[PDB]
């Protein structure tokens, strides 16, 4: 029996660290922090927030949701990025996708963060309100082609890639408040479609994040809690070797019985490496208490998500910066 490994990613209330923020960040079972709009004012201030955090924990993973389109936390002082769907609508989509990934990842690391939780490998079936323009395409193979180019872009900029939402949010409704959404199709239907982008890119992705979706013909549990999904299918059949983040263990509408302590245990037992407790500090502290009781140690592979860029004010003098700008301005994808 495994004396398990695992880690907690949490968040803070404001634009600078309170005393409780600093004390909770000191605990080694805490491995990450994700920022949101309420933490973000101007670029100089995000850089100071990140430096503040590194003064406490030089090893912490710092994350943000910076996709483009309708999901872009870093806005003021940043290039407004296109929705994934608009990228696909060009003759030269592959080159523009690579340019977008590179530009997003260099701007994100220029303010002190390691990673963006991107790209979305979900498929636009015109069915899930949480996908929509966040997906590249509805055709599986073209979505995998354009997302693979997006990932090449992030890598050249020095940033690890997190595909989501495994094994695909496209066919199931958009996590209503009445029930966990379901994708009722057979495993072979899913393998034939929504699983394809994850299958193509399993060798290039550094990390993955599951969908909060039950696929009852495969497992009665949401994918982020299923050993069949994460172990047998993802690590076994698709030979994925990277980091597994859980979904938001404290999300509104979760429909999971048990407090955050049993959920992070469940996430870790299923095969996740790091548990996300967003927007709920009281739950974050319960999940931390739980990791302490289990004497978890950090997953070995977690340091591979650290950014290889650095905090600077320099990148705009880099040669490639101006090509990305020109190419994307030509496609009317940015201004
Ligand atoms: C910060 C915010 O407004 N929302 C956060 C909050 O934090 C984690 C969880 O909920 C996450 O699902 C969500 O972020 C996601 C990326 C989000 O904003 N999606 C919206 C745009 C949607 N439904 O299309
Ligand atoms: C379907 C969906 O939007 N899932 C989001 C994911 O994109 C985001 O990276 C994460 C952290 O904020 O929170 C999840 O709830």
């Amino acid at each position: 029996g495994s004396h398990m490994q695992g880690s907690l990613m949490l968040d803070i209330g404001g634009t600078w660290l309170t005393a409780e923020d600093r004390q909770i960040l000191r605990h080694p079972e805490v491995g990450g922090l994700i920022i949101f709009a309420r933490n973000i004012e101007h670029p100089a201030q995000v850089r100071e927030l990140c430096a503040a955090i590194r003064a406490i924990r030089p090893d912490l993973l710092l994350a943000v949701d910076q996709e483009g389109g309708r999901v872009q936390r870093l806005r003021q002082g940043f290039v407004r990025l296109p929705a994934m769907r608009a990228i696909a609508d060009n003759p030269n989509a592959e080159e523009l996708a690579e340019h977008c990934g590179w530009l997003m990842a260099t701007e994100v690391q220029a303010v002190g963060l390691d990673l963006s939780f991107a790209p979305v490998l979900d498929l636009d079936h015109q069915r899930s309100a949480v996908v929509g323009s966040r997906a590249f395409e509805g055709d599986p193979e073209r979505a995998a082609l354009l997302a693979g180019a997006f990932i090449r872009g992030m890598h050249a900029a020095g940033m690890a890639a997190t595909g989501k939402h495994f094994p695909g949010h496209g066919w199931a409704e958009a996590d209503s408040h009445v029930a966990i959404p379901e994708d009722a199709r057979s495993l072979e239907e899913i393998r034939r479609s929504d699983l394809v982008p994850f299958a193509r890119l399993a060798g290039q992705l550094d990390a993955l994040m599951p969908a909060h979706v039950i696929y009852p013909q495969v497992d009665p549990q949401p994918a982020g809690f299923s050993r069949r999904w994460l172990q047998e299918i993802l690590r076994g059949e698709l030979k994925f070797d990277g980091v597994i983040f859980s979904d938001d263990l404290s999300m509104a509408g979760a429909h999971v019985v048990g407090d955050a302590a049993s959920r992070i245990e469940a996430a870790l037992a299923a095969g996740c490496d790091m548990g996300l407790v967003c927007n709920d500090r009281a739950s974050a502290e319960l999940a931390l208490a739980a990791l302490q009781r289990l004497k978890v140690t950090p997953p070995s592979r977690l340091q591979r998500m650290r950014g290889k860029g650095y905090a600077n004010t320099d990148y705009r003098q880099q040669p490639r910066w101006l090509e990305a700008l020109s190419a994307l301005r030509a496609a009317q994808l940015i201004d």
